[PDB]
C-alpha cells in the first residue's frame, strides 16, 4: 500500500500538523464554495483522444519568458513554509531545481531571497504586494534582483484580506522561532506589520509605478474577468495569472478553469496566460493547456507534501504530476505541448 | 473558537430553545422545498470582480423613502420575539437603532408600538394585515402613526395560513405570560382571535381602502410575479418587497433571489424593490443589489441571535453582515451602492 | 405529535406489514429509477401565484364523464387490498363514497364488483385487462355493468408483467384466506390462472372488439407518448390515463408529470386526460391540472393508509389531499378548477 | 431471497475474492470518474414505448459479420480469468457456446486459443495488440486462425497502460500456477514480458500491416471520436467497437453510451458499430441499439459471476440479460432488432 496520488498528501498532512497550521493552509474564504468548485470544475471537461499516433517520444519542455524548463507545472507562492517542515522553503527550492521547473517565492516566506538563492541555481519568481510604505517595496525588489530572481509575480486581488473563519476560531499566530525573513535586514511583530502594509488604494497607475523601479517582467496575479485581462495587456504586464488566490479571498468567484478561456481570449495571444487553483492531476494540467494556459501553478500540494515528507515529498509531487501529464499526452495523442489543441477536450459549457 | 458567521446562531438557538419554539421560527411550509432553495439559490450566482480600484473608503449608506440609513440591510418583521428572549422586541429595537438601520415590527409582536418607541429614536416600519374587522385595522394604523412609525409593510401573501407541519405535531401555543400587545388597549384568547381576523377576501381595492385611512407609505410585501408588481405600481404602493414570507406560505414558489429580477424589471424604476428570504451573508446582500434590490431584510437570524445572546446577539448579526458586505464591496471593486452593477455578477440562468 | 402528510402513512405501513406484503405494494420495476422520478419530477415545477384575489369560496367540484364529484382526486386501482386490512376493498369503497369521489376497482381485487356495490351508492370505475379467454372478459364486463360500475379502465401497458425483484426474492404469494373474487362464480390456483390470461397479442383492434361487447366508456390506461394518445382518440377511447403503472412495468419511462403535456396536446381537447403516479400533495394535484389533467388518481397512499388505519386511514388521505389542494388554490389565487391556468406554474423545462 | 440482477454478482465476487484480485478486475483509471459515468450515463436516456402491439413472438437473433447468433449481447475480452475460478476461460467458452453468442478471448487469457477451442464449437473472436516483436504478432494470429477464431479484435487505445492505483497499492502480481498461455509454445516472467511488448509507436499504417498477415476481419477496439471512426472506415476495419476499455485507460473520456451516436454517424452505415462499457441491464442493451449499435459486449459481469458461480454464473448472466432484453422489447413494442428505432428513446442531450 503506497501513495499514488497528490491529493493523498493532504490527508497525511492533516493527521500530523497541528489543527491551526493545517487549517491555515487548507482553508478557503467563508463557506468555501469556490474552494470546492476549484477542484470540481475540472470534472466538467472531458477528453476527445486521438488514437494510433506514434507516442514514443513525448516532449513536455516549454519556454516561459525566455526560460526553458522541463514541464509546464510550476510552484505557486504560498507562505511561512517552515510551519510545515523545518527546512520549509529550502526544501521546496531544492526540489524545484531538481525538477527543472520554477518556484515562486512568497514575500511572506520564512526564508529570504538570498537564503533561497543559497540552495543552488534554478529559475525563481518572487511574489509581492505593492505595500503602503513604497520604500519597502523597492528594497524587496532590489533584494530579489540581487538574489537572482527573474520576474515579479504581483498579487492584484488583495486590497484587503478575505475572511477565512477557521483562523479566527483557531486564533491563528505564527509559531515562535519563525520570522518573515524578507522583512528583516531592510529599512521598515512582523506578521502584524506586514498585514498592515497591504495597500487598499492600489490602482493601475501603481503597476506603472512598479515598472519605474524594476526592469524585471511583471505578472499580474489574480485576474479572472476579460475586462481586467485587457487592462493588464495595456499597462504592460508580462503575463497574467488567472487565479482566485486558492479561493481564499472572495467566495463565489468562478473556478479558475471556468474563467480561463475568457481571459485567454481577451489577451489575444499578446502575452502568456497561466493558471492556478485546484490543479492536482496530470489530467487537470492537460485541460488547462487545451483551454489556452501556457502553464499552471500548484500551491497546497507543495505544503502538504512538505509536511508529510520534507524535500522528498515535494520531489514526489512534481514527479507524480509530470508522469501523469506525460501519460495523458500519450493517451490523447500529443507529442508536444504545441500539439495539445482545443479539439482534444469537450467542456460541459461548449 | 468563536462565532464567525450568522448561520451559526441558528445551531445555538436550536440547542437551547424548547423544540416547539425553535420549530415555530425555523419551519417552512409542508416539505420545506422553498425553505432550502431560499438559501441554495444564492450559490447559483457568481461574481465578476474588478481589481486594482482604490477601495480605501467604502460608502454603504442608502436612502430608503427619504430616510438615510447606515447600510442596505434592514430587519424583517417576525413575531412573538419574547418566546426567544425576555427583552424580545425591546432588544431588537435597541440593536437596530444602534446599527443605524430600520426595524419592521410585527403586528404579532409581544411588544406594542409605544413600548418599542420607548426604547429610543430610530426609523421603524410596522407590518400589518388588512384584518376582517376594519375598525381594528384603523386603530393599529393610528397607534403606529402616533408611536412614530414611518411606513406600513402590508403582507399581501396570506389570505390563509400555510401548513407548517411541525406546529401541528408540536401542538404549538403561545407561552403563558406573553400577549400580542398591539391587540390590547384597542376596541376589538388573542392568538385565536388574531388568527380569525385574517381576511381571505382582500383584493386590490382593499389596498386603495388603506390609503384613505393613512398617509404613510405602503409597501406591499409578498410580490413574486411581474404581473402583481405592475398592479402594485398601479394601486400606488410606495415599494414592493419581493418575499415568499420566509417560505412559510405556499411551497414551491421560487427563491426570492430568482424572482427578484422579473419584479425589478416590471417595476420600471418607478418605486423601490426590496428583498428578503435566505439572506445570511454579505455576499448574499451584494448579489441582491446587483440584481436590482434597493435593500434587503433579514428575519430568522434576528430571532436566533436574540435567543442565543439577547441584544448583543442582534448587534453581532448586524455587525457581521455590514463587515462582510463592506469586504465584498472592496473585493468586487465597488465604492458605493451606486457602483454595484449587473455586470459584477453572473447568474446560472444568464 | 400527529400524522400531517400522506407520505407518513407509508412509513407506518412498512413498520407493521409483513415484508412480502409491503414490498409487493411499494416496489417499482428493476432498479426503480422511475419509481423515484415519479415523485422527484414534481419538484421541478414551481408556482407563479396571484395575490390579492378574493378567495373566500373555493369550488373544487368537477364533472368526469357526466358524473359530478366533489374534487379532482380519484382512487386508482391497486390489487388484493385484503392483504393490507381485513375489510380491504369494502373500507376503500365506503371512504370514496363518503368523500364524494370515484373509486377504480381492480379486476385483481379481493372483493368482487357486487360486494363493493353492497357498501352503498357511489360512482365506481372497473379496471380490466383484455384476457386471453375472451368469454371471461365478457362475464367480468357484464358483472361490472350489473353491479353499477360506470366505466371501464383498460390497462394497455401490460402485454407482459415487469420485473419487480423484491417479489422474486420474497417468493411472493397471496395469503391463505384470500381470493381474486371477480374470477369466482364465472365460467373459466386463481393467481396463477389470472397471471396466465394476460394476452400479449393485444392491438388497437382488440380495443374496438371491447366496444362491441360493452356500452360503457373506455379509458385506455398507460398512455405516455403523443403517438399513442392520437391513436387512442381515433379508436374511440372516452379519456386517457397518462400512467406508467405506478412505475412497475418498464423502468426508465418518464415521470407521468413530465409526459403529461405532450399527451394533453396530442388529445387536442377532444377527450379528458387524467394522470396518476407519485401524487402525494395538494401541490402535486395543482401542477397536474395546470398542465392540463382533468383530474388525478392516487394508488399506493390508499393501501398504505388502509394498512395503518383501516377505513379511517383512507378517509384521512382523501381529507388531507382536498384540504391541501384547497389551500394551494387559495394561495395561487384560483376560485375554480377553470381558473387554474398554465401561467400559474413554471416548469424546469419551460 | 435470490440473485435477480447482474450487478449483484459483483458484490458476491468482492466478498470472496482476495482484495488484489477483486481490485484488479473492478478498478478504473485514477479517480475512476469514467468508471462510474459508464453506468450513470444510461440513466440519462428514457424510453418512448409503443403500446398495443402484438408482442407474442420476439426475435432477438442477429447476424454479426455473416455469423448468425441468438442475441446482440456478446462477451468482451477481459484477462487472466483463472484468478477468478479454476476453470476460468473454459467455463466462459462453454457458457457462451451454450447461449448461442460470441466470446472474445484475451491475448492475456490464462487459457490458449486451442484449449478454448477444445471445449466445443462456437463463434469466437480473439483480442490482440500489435506487439513490438512483430514475429510474435504473426504466431498469435496463425494460432488463432488454426484454432478456428473468426475475427481479430485489435485494441487501439493502449499505446501505454493507464494508471489503476489499487494495483500499485496492492502490489499486484499473477498468482503462482497461472500463465499467459498464448505466449507459451511460440517463438519469443511472461507478465513482465507481455507488458513490455506493448508498442507505443503504432499508427494507422500498422493496421494496414496487420491486413497483410491475416485474412480475418479486423475490428478496431477503442474508438470514441468521429475523427478516428472515419479513419477506421478508410483503413478497412470490419467494424468499430466504441469502447473506453472499461474505463481503465484515460479518465475523463466520455461514457461510451454518450460517444456512441457521434461514432455511429461518422461510420455512415458502411460497417457495424458495437459498444461496451457499463452494460448491465436489458434496458441498457436496448438504449445502445436504439442509438445505433449493432450489438454490445459485456466484460466485468462475466468475471464476477465466474468467481461467484463458475460456469453456472456466466450462464446465469447471459440468461438474465436476454430475459431482461426480451421484456424491454415487449414493453417498448418491438418484435425484431430492426423494429428498434431512435424514436423509442429520448436522451437528456436531445
Ligand atoms: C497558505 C497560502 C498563502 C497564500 N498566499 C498568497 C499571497 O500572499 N499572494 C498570492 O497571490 N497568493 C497566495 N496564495 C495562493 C497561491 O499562490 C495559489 O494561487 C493557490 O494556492 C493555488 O491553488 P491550489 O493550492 O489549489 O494549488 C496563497 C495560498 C496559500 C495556500
Ligand atoms: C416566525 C415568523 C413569523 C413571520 N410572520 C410574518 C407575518 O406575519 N407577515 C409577513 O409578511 N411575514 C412574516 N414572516 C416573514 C418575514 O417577514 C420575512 O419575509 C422572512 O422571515 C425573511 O426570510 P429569512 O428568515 O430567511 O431572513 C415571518 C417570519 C417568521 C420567521
Ligand atoms: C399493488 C399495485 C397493483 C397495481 N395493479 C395495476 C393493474 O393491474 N393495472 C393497472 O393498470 N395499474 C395497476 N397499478 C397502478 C395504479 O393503478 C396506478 O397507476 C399507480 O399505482 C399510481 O401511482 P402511485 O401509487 O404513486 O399513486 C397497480 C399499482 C399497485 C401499487
Ligand atoms: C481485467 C480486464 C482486462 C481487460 N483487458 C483488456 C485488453 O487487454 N484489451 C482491451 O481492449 N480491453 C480490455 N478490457 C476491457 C474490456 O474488453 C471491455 O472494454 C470492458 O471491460 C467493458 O466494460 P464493462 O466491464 O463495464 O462491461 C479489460 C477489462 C478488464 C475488466
Amino acid at each position: 500500500m503506497e501513495i499514488t496520488n497528490v491529493n493523498e498528501y493532504e490527508a497525511i498532512a492533516k493527521q500530523k500538523l497541528p489543527k491551526m497550521v493545517y487549517d491555515y493552509y487548507a482553508s478557503g474564504a467563508e463557506d468555501q464554495w469556490t474552494l470546492a468548485e476549484n477542484r470540481n470544475a475540472f470534472s466538467r471537461i472531458l477528453f476527445r483522444p486521438r488514437i494510433l499516433i506514434d507516442v514514443t517520444n513525448i516532449d513536455m519542455t516549454t519556454t516561459i519568458l525566455g526560460f526553458k524548463i522541463s514541464m509546464p507545472i510550476m510552484i505557486a507562492p504560498t507562505a511561512m513554509q517552515k510551519m510545515a517542515h523545518p527546512e520549509g522553503e529550502y526544501a521546496t527550492a531544492r526540489a524545484a531545481s531538481a525538477a527543472g521547473t520554477i518556484m515562486t517565492l512568497s514575500s511572506w516566506a520564512t526564508s529570504s531571497v538570498e537564503e533561497v538563492a543559497s540552495t543552488g541555481p534554478g529559475i525563481r519568481f518572487f511574489q509581492l504586494y505593492v505595500y503602503k510604505d513604497r520604500n519597502v517595496v523597492a528594497q524587496l525588489v532590489r533584494r530579489a534582483e540581487r538574489a537572482g530572481f527573474k520576474a515579479i509575480a504581483l498579487t492584484v486581488d488583495t486590497p484587503r484580506l478575505g475572511r477565512r473563519e477557521a483562523d479566527i476560531k483557531n486564533r491563528f499566530v505564527l509559531p515562535p522561532f519563525l520570522t518573515l525573513k524578507n522583512f528583516e535586514g531592510i529599512d521598515l511583530g512582523l506578521s502584524s506589520y506586514v498585514a498592515g502594509q497591504i495597500d487598499r488604494s492600489l490602482s493601475w497607475k501603481d503597476v506603472a509605478w512598479l515598472q519605474t523601479i524594476t526592469s524585471l517582467p511583471i505578472l499580474v496575479k489574480g485576474v479572472i474577468t476579460a475586462e481586467d485581462a485587457r487592462l493588464a495587456v495595456q499597462h504592460g504586464a508580462a503575463g497574467i495569472i488567472v487565479s482566485n488566490h486558492g479561493a481564499r479571498q472572495l467566495d463565489y468567484v468562478p473556478a479558475t478553469i471556468m474563467a480561463l478561456e475568457e481571459v485567454v481570449k481577451a489577451a489575444q495571444g499578446r502575452i502568456p496566460v497561466f493558471l492556478d487553483g485546484g490543479v492536482r492531476r496530470g489530467t487537470d494540467v492537460f485541460k488547462a493547456l487545451a483551454l489556452g494556459a501556457a502553464g499552471v501553478f500548484i500551491g497546497r500540494p507543495v505544503v502538504f507534501s512538505l509536511a508529510a515528507e520534507g524535500e522528498a515529498g515535494v520531489k514526489k509531487v512534481l514527479q507524480m504530476m509530470r508522469d501523469e501529464f506525460e501519460l495523458t499526452m500519450a493517451l490523447s495523442g500529443c507529442r508536444s505541448l504545441k500539439e495539445i489543441s482545443r479539439s482534444h477536450i469537450a467542456a460541459d459549457w461548449d
